[PDB]
This record gives C-alpha cells, sequence and structure tokens, in this order.
C-alpha cells in the first residue's frame, strides 16, 4: 500500500495541454475516446510514460495515431498504464485510448456513475482516472473540448464543462453536445452530466461589469417544485461575494445539478456544481427546517470555491485545506450574514467542539495539512474542513475585517489562475499584517504552526486585581498534548478576543480587545480597571482551543445573564453544565463501582436554574439561543473530559441533571411552548419558496426542544400537545411528534402516520428514517429491524443507509449497550456496504472513533468488532486503512 508523504512533492515529467473526449453513453456500456496533446516537461529524465486509469477495459491505445502493441511497448494492470520510454517521444506527442466503462453498475459513486436515471460524474480527488487514462493530479492543467453522445429519449439534457458549442442529432435516436472549455483546470473540476433534468433558471447581472450571468437549478422531474430556494441561495452567495470580497463570476453560465445518490454533500465542478439532492432541494411541505440552512450553507460553499479552489487551485492534494478550510471560512461569513442570528456562529462551534476536538484528540488525530495518506478518499475530515476554517478565520480576528480584506485580496490577486499552497495564503496574510502593525519586521511565521501541529490547544488563566491601584491581570498559558505527530509541541500564536464585564451593572469596561499570545504564557495587565471585573474570554470563540476560564459559576452566572458577546454566554452555561456533569457522573460511579446501597448527589446549583429561568421569560432574548441554554453538552463534546468513561453512568448523570431543571422549570416550558405557537407555526409564507425566515425557523426549534423535554419528563396531559402538534403543516413539527411520541403508548400511530406523509418523497422519507433512528425507544433494535425489511431492504443509496443507522449511533443508552450487540449491528453494516461504496462504509465507522475514551468493558468490544471487520478478506484499501490508523496498528 503506497504511501504518499508531503515532502516529496516533484513537478511531472510530463505536460498534458489539451484533452478531446467523446464520451458515448448506451445502455450496458459507455465508450470514452480520449486524445491528450501532451509534451515532455524540464524536469523529465527519460522515464516511463505511466498514466492513472482504474478499473478501465481498454479497446485501443495509440501515440501519434500509431497503434501500441500490449506486452511489447506497455503493461496495464487495472491501476497504472506504463508505456516504456523508448517509445514515448521526446517533443510534442499525442497520445489516444479508447476504454470501456460502466457507469450502470458503478455503485461506489466515484468516476462515472448513474444515480436512478441521471448519469453523473464524480472526479474529486481522483476519480477521473477511473473515466479516462490521465496523470491524476491537480497540477496537471489543461484545456477540454468535450462531447458527449446518449440516447434522446432517456438523456435529452446533457452538460459539461465551458461552453457548448454545438448539439445534434445521430442516427438511432442518439443526440449528441460538444463543450469547449478554454481556460486550464485540473482534472478532479471535469465533469459531465446526462439525463431527463428539469430546471429553474434567472438571469444574474454582476456589480461591477454588469456581465449577464445565466443560472440553472436541474433536478428529476418529480421534485422540479423543489428548486426554487437553491436558486435564491445560489443569487445570494454571488452578491455576498461580490459585497464582502469585490469578486464577481467570471463564467457566462452556472449549472447546479442535484441526483439523488452523492457520497457527500456536493462538489464545485467548474460551472457544473454537482449536488446530493438533500443539499440542494426543499419545499416547506416537504422539508424540515433545518434543510433551508443546509443548502443555504452547501450552495454557498460550491459557489465561493469558484474562487478559492478553481481560481485559485492547489498544487497538490496536501495543500486540501488551504481550498476546503478556506471556502468554509467563506461559507460560514456568508451563512452568518444571511441568517443575523446568532445561532449560527454557535451551531459550528458547537460541531467543531464535539466532532472535531474528538477527531483531534483520538488516534486519527492529524494537523490541517498532513504529512502523509494512502487513501485520498479519507483525508476530508472535519480536521481539514472546520478546524481549517477556523485557522482561517483567525487571521480575519488578528487582522479586523479591513487588514483581513486588504490580505484576502492580495492573495487573489497574486495567485489567480495558478496553482497554491498554504504557505502563499499565509504570505498574502503576512503582507497585511505588516501594514496593520506597521513595520516591515512584524511576521507570521509562527502562524504555519497551526498548519502542522495537531491536536487542540488548552488555553487556561489566572486572575489578579489591585483595588487600590485600579489594575487588572490575566495571565495565561497554552498546552498542548504530546501525540503520534510531534512530541514536542510548540506554541501557537492564540489570538484572544476579550472584554472585562462590571457585574456591578453588565457594562464594557474596555473597548475591543484581542489579545496576542504567542508564548507558552504571558500576563495581560490593565489599567485604570475601576472595579474587580468578570473577563469575557474568547469572544466569537476566537481560537479552536480547550478553554479553561477558571470561574466561579457565579461569575458563569453573570456572564450568561450579562455578557454582550453570544458564544460567551453560551460557554459560561456550557461550563457550568460541565461541572455539574463531572461531579454527578463521578458519584454515580464511586456508587457503583462501590456497590452502594445510598448515597448522595450534588444537587443543579439553584441560581443557575434561576438564570435560566430569567433568559427564558424575558422577551427580547434570542428563540434560538434559548434553546441551547436548556440543552446540555453534546455526548460527544462531554467525552473529551472523561477518561474510561462508562456510557450507563453518563446516561444516569444526563438524566438526573436533566430531571433536577425539569422539576422547576417545566411550568415555564409548557407555558413557552404555548405561548411561542401563533410566532413559530405562522403559515402566511408556507406557500412562498423565497421567503425564510430564520428567526422564525428558531423559534420552531425551541418550541420542539421544550416539548421533547416536556414529553420526556410525563408533563400532564403533554399528549394532547403531541398530537396536535401531529397535524401541523411543518415537517420539523410533525416529525418531532413522532419522536416525543416515543415515550407514549401512540408512539407506533405517529409511526404510521407520518411514514404515510412521507413515503412519496425521496427526502422526506430520510427525515423519517432518521427520526425513528434517533427515536428514544426500548424497542429500538426491533424497530431498525423493521426498518431494514420494510423500507431500507438493499438500497444502496448512501443517503438511505446513513439515515437508518448513523442518528441511533447517538443512543447513548441503547447504542452502546453492554453485550456490544450494537457494534456488532453497525460493524455488519460497515461490512455489507464496503463490497459496494468504500467511503460510505468508512463513514459509517464514525461511532466507533471514541473506542479508546469508553470504560474498559466497552473498549474491548468496539476493538473486537474493528478486528473483525479487518480480518474480512474483502475488505476495501479505504476501510482497511482507516480501521489500522483508528485501532493503532
Ligand atoms: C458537506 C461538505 C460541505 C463538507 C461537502 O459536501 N464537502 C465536499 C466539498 O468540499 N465540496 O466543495 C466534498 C466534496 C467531495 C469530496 C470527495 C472526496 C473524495 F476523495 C471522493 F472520492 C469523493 F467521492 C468526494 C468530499 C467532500
Ligand atoms: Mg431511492
Ligand atoms: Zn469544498
Amino acid at each position: 500500500p503506497k504511501i504518499h508523504y508531503r515532502k516529496d512533492y516533484k513537478p511531472s515529467g510530463f505536460i498534458i495541454n489539451q484533452v478531446t473526449l467523446n464520451i458515448n453513453i448506451h445502455d450496458q456500456e459507455t465508450i470514452v475516446r480520449s486524445v491528450l496533446d501532451m509534451d515532455i516537461s524540464k524536469h523529465n529524465v527519460g522515464e516511463d510514460l505511466v498514466f492513472d486509469g482504474v478499473g478501465l477495459k481498454i479497446n485501443e491505445i495509440s501515440i501519434n495515431n500509431k497503434k501500441l502493441v500490449e506486452g511489447e511497448e506497455y503493461t496495464y494492470d487495472n491501476e497504472f498504464l506504463t508505456i516504456f520510454s523508448k517509445f514515448v517521444p521526446k517533443s510534442k506527442f499525442a497520445f489516444s485510448s479508447e476504454v470501456i466503462i460502466h457507469p450502470e453498475t458503478n455503485y461506489a459513486l466515484t468516476g462515472l456513475y448513474k444515480s436512478k436515471n441521471i448519469i453523473v460524474s464524480q472526479c474529486e480527488a481522483t476519480g477521473f482516472r477511473r473515466i479516462t487514462f490521465f496523470i491524476d493530479r491537480p497540477d496537471m492543467m489543461a484545456k477540454y473540448d468535450v462531447t458527449v453522445t446518449a440516447d434522446k429519449e432517456k438523456y435529452p439534457v446533457l452538460l459539461s464543462n465551458g461552453d457548448k458549442v454545438n448539439e445534434f442529432e445521430i442516427p438511432g435516436g442518439r443526440h449528441g453536445a460538444r463543450f469547449n472549455d478554454p481556460p486550464l483546470k485540473p482534472c478532479y473540476l471535469f465533469a459531465v452530466v446526462a439525463g431527463d433534468l428539469k430546471h429553474l433558471s434567472a438571469t444574474y447581472i454582476t456589480k461591477y461589469t454588469k456581465k449577464k450571468v445565466e443560472l440553472y437549478v436541474f433536478s428529476e422531474e418529480k421534485y422540479v417544485s423543489k428548486l426554487q430556494w437553491a436558486l435564491e441561495c445560489l443569487k445570494k452567495s454571488m452578491a455576498f461575494d461580490e459585497d464582502y470580497f469585490g469578486l464577481e463570476y467570471d463564467l457566462s453560465r452556472l449549472n447546479l445539478v442535484a441526483v439523488s445518490d452523492f457520497n457527500v454533500g456536493a462538489m464545485e465542478n467548474k460551472g457544473l456544481n454537482i449536488f446530493n439532492a438533500n443539499s440542494l432541494l426543499a419545499s416547506k411541505k416537504n422539508s424540515i427546517d433545518f434543510s433551508y440552512a443546509r443548502i443555504l450553507t452547501v450552495v454557498g460553499h460550491e459557489y465561493f470555491h469558484q474562487y478559492t479552489g478553481n481560481r485559485v487551485t492547489l498544487r497538490d492534494w496536501f495543500q486540501l485545506t488551504l481550498k476546503e478550510g478556506l471556502t468554509v471560512h467563506r461559507e460560514n461569513l456568508f451563512s452568518e450574514e444571511m441568517t443575523k442570528t446568532v445561532t449560527t456562529r454557535l451551531s459550528h462551534v458547537d460541531l467543531l467542539r464535539s466532532v472535531q476536538f474528538l477527531e483531534d484528540s483520538s488516534p486519527l488525530s492529524h494537523p490541517i495539512r498532513p504529512e502523509s495518506y494512502v487513501s485520498m478518499e479519507n483525508f476530508y475530515t472535519t480536521t481539514v474542513y472546520d478546524k481549517g476554517s477556523e485557522v482561517m478565520r483567525m487571521y480575519l480576528t488578528i487582522l479586523g475585517e479591513e487588514y483581513y480584506k486588504k490580505g484576502f485580496d492580495i492573495y487573489i490577486k497574486k495567485n489567480d489562475g495558478n496553482t497554491a499552497t498554504c504557505e502563499d495564503f499565509n504570505y498574502a496574510m503576512e503582507q497585511a499584517y505588516k501594514m496593520k502593525k506597521a513595520d516591515n519586521s512584524a511576521n507570521l511565521n509562527q502562524y504555519l504552526l497551526w498548519f502542522s501541529q495537531s491536536g487542540t490547544p488548552h488555553v487556561s488563566f489566572k486572575y489578579n486585581y489591585d483595588a487600590e491601584k485600579k489594575q487588572y491581570s490575566i495571565h495565561v498559558n497554552q498546552y498542548t498534548k504530546p501525540d503520534e505527530n510531534q512530541k514536542e509541541k510548540k506554541p501557537l500564536f492564540i489570538p484572544i478576543s476579550v472584554g472585562l464585564i462590571n457585574p456591578e451593572n453588565g457594562k464594557e469596561m474596555i473597548s475591543q480587545t484581542t489579545l496576542e499570545l504567542t508564548k507558552e504564557s504571558d500576563t495581560f495587565v490593565f489599567n485604570n480597571i475601576a472595579v474587580k471585573p468578570i473577563p469575557s474570554l474568547f469572544r466569537g470563540f476566537s481560537a479552536p482551543v480547550y478553554i479553561e476560564d477558571q470561574l466561579t459559576d457565579e461569575e458563569r452566572i453573570l456572564l450568561l445573564k450579562y455578557d454582550s458577546d453570544a458564544f460567551v454566554r453560551y460557554n459560561s452555561c456550557t461550563n457550568i453544565y460541565m461541572k455539574q456533569i463531572l461531579m454527578n457522573y463521578n458519584e454515580f460511579l464511586k456508587a457503583k463501582n462501590e456497590k452502594l446501597e445510598s448515597f448522595q448527589l450534588t444537587p443543579v446549583n439553584a441560581q443557575f436554574i434561576d438564570a435560566i429561568k430569567y433568559l427564558l421569560e424575558d422577551p427580547h432574548a434570542d428563540a434560538g439561543f434559548k434553546s441551547y441554554i436548556v440543552s446540555l453538552p453534546q455526548d460527544r463534546y462531554i467525552i473529551n473530559f472523561v477518561s474510561n468513561l462508562d456510557t450507563d453512568v453518563l446516561a444516569d448523570t444526563k438524566e438526573y441533571i436533566y430531571k433536577q431543571i425539569g422539576d422547576k422549570l417545566n411550568d415555564v416550558y409548557y407555558k413557552m411552548f404555548k405561548s411561542l405557537e401563533a410566532k413559530a407555526d405562522d403559515l402566511t409564507y408556507f406557500n412562498d419558496e423565497s421567503h425564510v425566515d430564520f428567526d422564525q425557523m428558531n423559534m420552531r426549534t425551541l418550541r420542539n426542544t421544550l416539548l421533547s423535554l416536556l414529553s420526556k419528563a410525563q408533563y400532564p396531559n403533554i399528549l394532547n400537545e403531541i398530537i396536535e402538534h401531529s397535524k401541523s403543516p411543518y415537517p420539523s413539527n410533525w416529525l418531532t411528534s413522532l419522536s416525543v411520541s416515543a415515550y407514549f403508548d401512540k408512539y407506533f400511530e405517529l409511526y404510521d402516520k407520518t411514514y404515510k406523509l412521507s413515503k412519496d418523497d425521496e427526502l422526506l422519507l430520510q427525515e423519517w428514517l432518521k427520526t425513528v433512528s434517533r427515536s428514544d425507544r426500548k424497542d429500538i433494535y426491533e424497530i431498525l429491524k423493521k426498518l431494514e425489511n420494510e423500507v431500507l431492504k438493499d438500497s444502496k443509496n448512501p443517503n438511505d443507509i446513513r439515515a437508518v443507522y448513523l442518528p441511533f449511533t447517538n443512543n447513548l443508552r441503547r447504542f452502546h449497550d453492554i453485550s456490544g450487540k450494537g457494534y456488532k449491528l453497525i460493524a455488519e453494516v460497515i461490512t455489507k456496504t464496503d463490497k459496494f461504496n468504500p467511503m460510505v462504509a468508512t463513514q459509517l465507522c464514525e461511532p466507533f472513533k471514541l473506542w479508546n475514551k469508553l470504560d474498559t468493558k466497552r473498549q474491548e468490544l468496539m476493538l473486537n468488532e474493528m478486528n473483525t471487520m479487518l480480518q474480512e478478506p474483502q475488505i476495501s484499501n479505504n476501510l482497511k486503512e482507516y480501521l489500522l490508523r483508528l485501532t493503532n496498528k
């Protein structure tokens, strides 16, 4: 198994200047003819000409129109085509080939494949070589001239990159289209689509040069009514890159296409963005609320790639975070501007500190720019993407908006049309840094450690206040735990956005201030501080770190009530919860270990419960923020703080804490649940797909969160509310009615009701599956078996498989059943899936990522299932590599 090392990058000895493709689609085969106009580079040392080509059936290959003979002049081993140097020309030459591929049986959804009745490609990262021979790496930039032919009745819509320059009829009911794309691109941005597509379209006029851009959004005919929000999001995206970054679109046309079968969310193929249907299609009748932010972010994300990925592209795959981290950052700026709700930023922090922190403390831990890889399909991680985004966002925190924009524009102007590396970006940011600090001596060399060093830093604090001197000190320390990537961790450049709150009146005591911590520790002193403050630390979550604020719960409560920063308020609440959770966990653990007949639990802080009531009852407070404060921290966030975590003991801890708070606040919950109804469920704009109200959706989030808390608690007659809720027109509401009914004898009645509502929309049925999957049911194993037999069957649709199984894996009490049966079940599904889609099989491994964090029995149970998977004769390269790394082999 070949391991690629970042330090080993060398340019190719060859050049590919022009690609000319003919893709002839038939029912039982697709014939691909390719002419590559090639040259010898300055790096050439007379080596063999080696192409990537995977699973290709050779009809013929030729050099300069002379047929090549297998054995004597070339060998093919189903992975590499080797042409021995003596037969390779020494100047400009043409290589051509004709191969047969089979998209119809291509269930791995990489290269060219059939999704329902759409033919579609996915070439990132190294899928182009599954379509035809190539030197399949992003620094091999070429021009593309692509002709697609197909049966006209089945595939009336033909798309590829660039301009459609010809359309023509073909004998036998076929029909062709030629696309010429003169600008250079890497092959992973190639795409082709064929199908009976229906569309919505609009014309966009760019801000500055007033270019007319045609916008098309496509789906299968059945779901053409679900395309409108995507189109609006695209317009929004274009406007944002114009307004914030001063960047306009450069092509005449942009196509977005939804397909039912897709490994991930979407792909940024130049002029032809291809989407998982669940990340493009929605309507208010047939989608839950979450779809609207999802489509906004994914449409935005692929649009922002047009600059950060497509126009400035990657030298090599080790630079992945340079396009992914930066594009997620651009997408997050966009989404925060469009939603105007503080929960948007909170939700990204929530995701980072739960999923990515777990990854960063697991045996899979890697820096955002790794030093090596075996499987590229395993490289697309929350670390590379979301920690990557936070590292890109820190530049903005450090520079401030004006100098950030200057630096970003330096980066684009300098590297537009070329490949780039993480260093090129840091260099651009550094120029701005020099300007901001006003001396050419300032530099960001230390900042590069954010790209190379793995692990989450820990930042802790001590405070001192001299009342007579009016002098306040914040002493700060940073620490990263050694891991397999660095024995010795170095101090990072950590920007700490801070405020100082006067606890007597809640006012700000200093102006906007960002502490630049560049050492292992430092002491920051503030003069003319009139009274002892409460520090508001890492406002906006200003660095991706473990914050150890060393504040009392009294101080945290004061911040939660009166601080100006949504993240610090939410974090203060989070920290109060975590202290409570750790304390009760240990009390429950000791009672278990010592087999106590009786014991005491520390109650939840009453002043904390009082503050929650206060915020909940404040008519001016944010609905989304409210739903965060009544929710305990995610299980995967909690596990970062506990060794040998016993999941049962944690389930008992959560239970006690929720019951403590509900025993005091349920009447408040109920009252709010009722009074929120009118605005939350307002139907005024239900038939206007262009009208999306994120505040109103947050109000429904709060109601559905409250209803969940009231149902678990068996609040008097809450079942009445549940039943009425099931009649709501909003799927967020009537699907919530299914999951909260788990605690009642009406569960299977709502099961059937909601199934009948969901079954005729592919995506809605997937949301139904998720709802069932995450239901808090004692008979959840029997229910999963029912889904398998009645609904899922032998679907190879990744959306179906992920919907049935992943939410169940977050069932703390049941997935982690001490028999190991949940581990057994998921491993069976992974092995089954790995036979046809190794990438999705590896995604289904996610629950095992925390295996060495659990109590020793469950470690052993998980490890056994992983070793059983590893011993499957037919295990994919993807899955083997992943489990080998995960189990420290
Ligand atoms: C949901 C997110 C936004 C994280 C997503 O869909 N990411 C894709 C992306 O960044 N789009 O711009 C994405 C796209 C392709 C791949 C990808 C990588 C491979 F190696 C494959 F084989 C493949 F099929 C897809 C992974 C993630
Ligand atoms: Mg289907
Ligand atoms: Zn991306």
